[PDB]
């Protein structure tokens, strides 16, 4: 017994849907949504999305509010639609996924993910749910995300951190890790190897191990000293060359925060989406020194220390691939005479 | 019950709001309803008020589907509200009022009649509904329609034609002719003696007499010669000079009708809207005259002959007040030597 | 090479989209698109759907401007997607279907129906166009079109006419004349034996057999005496009874017709589409009988005669199912003492 | 003390702008300006134009109300702007020009056309307001309209009708005759000898001349035998061959009008403009013969046969330019064995 | 070879336009410009402008991305347009001048400043990119900046300060100091002696010298006891009197910035663009204390005290002027008994 009415009253009173009856008058002015709280019109939802007023108010009304997986893993790992849920996508304030299964009419290709519809598109299960497990087991693509163990299907186990109601965070009152599992074709898939961005702020950046506390602490030719970071271009790469018209280097989000201490610069996020690499037009606001497309990447510094610590400096220019957030992440290696010249994520 | 999703249902299946239980898929794209038949988007509604498109779509599904008085009837009565029902604007594409009584929620200033809010209000009573003619009596202000008798009530015998889904007609399968009973201040008002305008259309216009007959088929000269009106201006006030740049008189619908037949001209109804006298900027296609603003009102002829021969042609210019669909149009009657100069719709 | 400047100079240059290289300036408010024919914006389309103003500009600009299938036929035989072509909807302003195969990039889903993504779906294959016929044979589910004979597959002669560039005629100087070939599962399934709606305007009705010249020439107890429709309320059902507040009967468009000669009426398509039975709200204009839902089909009148002179009247009430258009129209036949009281297509 | 509540007094009491003083209340709804008559909003102007609703509003409040020329003869004598007035195009809905002198503050770049920016603008003067004939002849680039003689000026005399509120039509009561004068770089220049376009309609069209009577009247082979056509193929250009896929001919209003008593057919004018030669995507709705520009021009009979008898039937296709409209039309003049295989509107 | 999916190409890859090859599918959803990345829609432009979207897209994405003169600068020396480049106005999200040349095809009024078009404008030229110094000789009004030195060009030393994709920035990494050089009727120009504002924040203010150090440090009444500010209302003027209901001075944003680290307060940018002196309405958020045109303006400390020196304290109230930013920047001075009772900027 789904309506406008029902689903605005469900959001003034339990501050998103949760399938209680009633109705509050609604009036819909262009991608607005109001309500009339006595006399006058207040503003429930304003309409970002490129679907209808409505139809995106009732996606947003009923998104998940328990963590789930960043829309980045999602993405990565090839999911395209959620099962009896709506991810919201709160970078772009937009539903994550195309269509739906059991939400909204409107949005829906089925009720359950049983039908043949789901059958080709990766249906993302959250093993939280009840029946969500066997409905893996069945699906003939799939995503399933679990808290604990599942007999036979082996595990993955992935980032700490999950997004609560756009909030990314590392649980302590709720778990945010996850064991991940994907079938394609009915086959159940060995995940690769691989390493997890940090999907920190600039703000509120907070450093994650020693190595992270001893590069935000102490000054660059002693950073380097401790760590015998020696002819790997972290002055360059990390630090960032703040001397020339072209910004030079500063792809670890780490230098981001370091740099954003001492002074500001803008970073215009051109392709606003959440991605491993993230791409941004930054302009140092103390000395001038800009760049239109910045791949700025946050891996644990430790990590990233280790990634060009296994690599070969013998060639001027490699690709190299590493596995972040189960996806396949190139780099361009630059080097001369046994050093690195740079590192950076491969702009594709 | 009441839902966007209800009231659209309603009108996919029973051509309107009927009260009846169920849910259509709906997506509002800016000012316009549309809802999912089968794969693609079929429009229900678009939105032409000033009234949210969803508020507006309501009132449009719950309308009278029933023969109710014209809307310039109403405007002449001092009607400011309707009880329990939507009186459509056909011609303007809106509710004719601006609240609503126990209709849509968003509109409603209350949910029946009997409400203080509704007291200073002339309220507009169906006595064709159940108990709508004792809440005429208690209400403080109203406009009452009945098809017969109302014992104690003095009525006031309305037009013949009344407005069927925006079709203004002379009813032969229903009652169009009402009988009229209006208060003020929660006294019976008497209802003056009045003329009716025919409300009839320029593309299909049909004499209702002998004389409109006469007028559609005879010359000018030999008409006014059958009909005694030597002396009236019939020539430039119902048959309309167009030898001069400005377009003299022609403030008649029927000579209006009858320069139709031979030539077309371009009315410009800058104020679109149901008026007992309407005023249109007028453009003779054949000729090249034009008037700015034209007054034309549609009489029966016999009406308009009535009124200008009882009117004394002493005075170079009085004001002339006729009451004509319950309001008094005032007219400049412009004379010399014991004759008519002009005699228009005064421009107040 | 696509662009919304390169389709906008095929619109200009060519009247639709041809291929042809070259750019025009354009510029869009809100949903209308624009080119500055020599300093002033003169406009070249205003967008009606539900999809972006310039992906919506590009399909109706990439439209078929050959004889096609009506989409009422398109849509009985659970068409979805069209192979390399966009089928218009001119009765709503819109792209037929949701999603496009090689022709916009917004829209499609493939770019050769061959595509995985296909296999499900009925794509709408042309066999005039080259290599279609075969596309059809290994597509899983289809509905072809041919002109002429196809080896092997049993054909289905489809209706007379044609919708080109919205004008349902039947061609003279082109072939409107179809062979129909439909496939669900990768069988090719038998189409049934049907009857054609005339696709015939109210406006501009021309009879199309002796019958139908007795119909609209005879009186109504002269036509039924000849045609010896004695029993069979052709009084009600196909000449209407315009005599109570709700409108009796007319359920045939010849009968609309005929009652539009002598007087007018309002068809309020509440649902603007094209079906094989269309639901109107209709007003007769002089009477004032008027009915929400008057099912009206436009059947050759020998065709409802044959359908209607073939039934049992046995029994009060049957549902008489009848192919017409390749799909089942539901009918109540309602009957008393060996003659019928109604027959019209029966409200679902 | 210019307003938007002032242009809108001005459009409800005088029909348009007239410098009278006062305001009405004024509510915009988007791109629809509304005034509050008595309770509800009445609409007094949709905007059409990619200008501001209340920018639009006031410059359409600001058209001219007496006979101007047509747009397409502005058009075709390089005019820019227009000299304190505002040209209407009745056409597109919007300005005819872009930007305004002495009218709108938001579109004006001037008060007066002796400022130095419109110096090398072609300031359209009409000669019928005072002062403007001095103002064209100290102007640098103008284009001047008189009635009567202007003394030294060299006279053109344009077309019999030019445009009152729209209307096309050759003035009785106002002369619609003009006498046409140009400048370029403060060198008045010397008009071509010209033809000019009948503008009529297809619904409305009435024949000029007795060739034209003669031609809606005959039948194909005798109207040609009177007229001496033989070898010119009038049955191909003016009559229009609609036997193949593609329509053959059509090239002629007068045809387009001949074929549309007996038949319809559809004229997409996919660039809604004034031009002196029209392009249409014609479907005639009989045959189902199409063509996708056709261009069509409104020639007098007499005219076209006066020019292409005038033409060298010698070469098999050369470029025939015909000044038509104060502009040099080009032509495709095709030929063999000293007949007109074709003669058409050549498409640039 | 410019299209919208060409320029969001760009967008999309290089960060801002690069004139690159390649296309990106885009859809616009009123005012804002999206692109499907992989499923779902990224927002790659919102239009905050008065241009068509898809137009003011291409403009933003086609701006200068190198160090430009503040908008106030060009505007206070005449700038109307640029040559083959968009100065983005970051404070009014649109582009900083009405036409462009060589940029745009919808806004260019010329491809080259060499135009007739262009030789009444003062086309701003950038000495930095090849030929445009040569262009700025033979352009007939111009305004030149250079970086270096003009042979025979007398040079005019602008602000330290250029702003950097809106980061108004001193350039360390990139030079930012300008010479400027204008020409009248092609006469080189002798710009005036001027002052220069600062074009700080108040969230990031950071004092340029030791009197602004002192200021910003010291308490009120030691500041002025150092640098003799006795009888010159500083306390007024500069530090603001918040003990009345009308907030007293504070015209210096120097004294925003001190009042800031201790209280915060609301200023109303009511005309958001960027002028030498700014207005605000100002909210004291401690006192309560408010001004609904506060004018305040940036200048370095030592400039406001040098000038409020170098003043005649004699008469009760005159117009004193300086030039600031290259404009006549007026101020009212108000005296009583040999000193200053207020000195602001001249509300014009
Ligand atoms: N001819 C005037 C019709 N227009 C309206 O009736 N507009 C309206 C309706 C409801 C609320 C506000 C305005
Ligand atoms: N009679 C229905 C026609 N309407 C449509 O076909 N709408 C549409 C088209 C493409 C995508 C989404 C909706
Ligand atoms: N047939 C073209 C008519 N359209 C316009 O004239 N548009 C317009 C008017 C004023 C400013 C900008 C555009």
């Amino acid at each position: 017994a789904m309506s406008l009415e029902n689903v605005a009253f469900n959001v003034v009173n339990k501050g998103h849907f949760d399938g209680q009856q009633g109705e509050v008058p609604v009036s819909i002015i262009n991608n607005t949504v109001y309500t009339k709280v006595d006399g006058v019109d207040v503003e429930l939802f304003e309409n970002k999305t490129t679907l209808p007023v409505n139809v995106a108010f009732e996606l947003w009304a009923k998104r998940n509010i328990k963590p789930v997986p960043e829309v980045k893993i999602l993405n990565n790992l090839g999911v395209d639609i959620a099962a009896n849920t709506v991810i919201w996508d709160y970078k772009r304030d937009a539903p994550a996924h195309i269509s739906t299964i059991g939400v909204c009419s409107m949005t829906d290709i089925a009720k359950k993910p049983t039908e043949t519809i789901c059958a080709p598109l990766t249906v993302f299960f959250d093993g939280r749910v009840d029946g969500q497990v066997d409905l893996f087991r069945n699906a003939r693509n799939g995503v399933l995300i679990t808290e604990g163990s599942v007999k036979g299907l082996q595990p993955s186990v992935g980032p700490k951190q999950a997004s609560l109601n756009g909030v990314t965070l590392i649980g302590e009152a709720v778990k945010t890790q996850f064991n991940y599992y994907k079938k394609v074709d009915g086959v159940v898939q060995q995940l690769p190897e691989t390493y997890f961005t940090q999907s920190r702020n600039l703000q509120e950046f907070k450093p994650r191990s020693q190595m992270e506390i001893d590069f935000l602490e102490l000054a660059m030719d002693e950073f380097i000293e401790r760590y015998k970071l020696e002819g790997y271009a972290f002055e360059h790469i990390v630090y960032g060359d703040f001397s020339h018209s072209q910004l030079g280097g500063l792809h670890l989000l780490i230098g981001l925060a370091k740099r954003f201490k001492e002074s500001p610069f803008e970073l215009e996020d051109f392709i606003p989406m959440d991605s491993t690499v993230k791409n941004y037009f930054i302009t140092d606001a103390q000395t001038g020194s800009s760049k239109c497309v910045c791949s700025v990447i946050d891996l644990l510094l430790d990590d990233f220390v280790e990634i060009i610590k296994s690599q070969d400096l013998s060639v001027v220019s490699k690709v190299v691939k590493v596995t972040i957030d189960y996806t396949e992440i190139s780099f361009m290696l630059w080097c001369k005479d046994g050093h690195v010249e740079t590192f950076y994520p491969k702009l594709q």
